[PDB]
């Protein structure tokens, strides 16, 4: 919209060990979190977080174990100071959370 | 904010506070972002952005023949007026020309 | 995708009195032409019209009478030298045309 | 194409007629359009149109350290791979890397 990928995600919280959802949107610029889903009505990101600074590391193997969504995660590293600290978030499949992957790695690959 | 269309200085219009603060605006298709400065590689967290998908322009300054570099950006969700002022007329007219083709809808 | 509008719309030939039809995309630049919607395969235009060199005039008024889609027409005029001919266009409906035009209007305003 | 993201000369190789012709170049979110000329107002009808949906970049060259100024565009619809030079090494790189984030999917 112009965008390269919409969906929702969970986010890991380092210190609490439990995961937020959210309404994400891949643009060719931005990591943009939304509350909702609403494109009409809900137009605000909560938090875009700039490509240009980020790399995506690692991600579970379809075969990955051990509760949900064990084959179903990637990291987000950021290379300049939110903070490198890392972002684990969790897709609802592996598929799904490849196409996120395979996005973010060439969008932030050198 | 590479896939950006138009970028430089606008001064903003705070309606409460009587004044104008001037911001470094990046326009890409899908928002009008202010960042504090021009630094693309250091200062990446927009302060604000404005989704264009419920923004129209509504009208701008007439040339002189005070300020002639004006322009107003109307929301929706709503009634919202945001006004800028640019460094000459011919700048405003460049920003107010392609905002306009993006927020057609 | 980044689109405004898009979906078939017929055109007149002056001379042959005659409509073809096209799937048209309309971009904040152009109004494209494709042989058809697939926008998986089907990737070159056929014509490209761009739209800082043309201007919407008149349409029908949902009132229009006489064949098909008298209430559905609209003109879209060249500024600048495909040669101001005049190009006439139906849409599937008053409401689908009138889409069309208040998009093109704004986009080919002064 | 006002919602243009770049612009500016590239040199095309033609296989078959071994030889680069250069061309101006517009960069949008949809397309990498070809004009003849960099003549925004006079010159609107795109000698070509690549499609970016269907397009990847894939290789370039390598930094002096013979032209070091090239890259690869690629296409599915299919196993076509336009070469492309540009100026230097650094605006190659420009044209590499913003032609890559539009072309991800």
């Amino acid at each position: 919209f112009t965008e390269i990928k919409s969906g929702f995600l969970e986010r890991r919280s380092k210190f609490l060990k439990s995961y937020s959802k959210g309404y994400y949107v891949l643009t060719p610029n931005f990591l943009h979190e939304f509350k909702t889903a609403d494109r009409k009505k809900d137009l605000v990101p909560v938090m875009s977080l700039a490509l240009s600074e980020c790399t995506v590391t690692e991600h579970s193997r379809k075969n990955s174990t051990s509760s949900t969504g064990s084959d179903a995660k990637f990291v987000l590293h950021a290379k300049q100071n939110i903070i490198g600290h890392n972002y684990v978030f969790k897709a609802d499949s592996y598929e799904s959370m490849m196409s996120w992957f395979d996005n973010l790695k060439i969008l932030t690959s050198t």
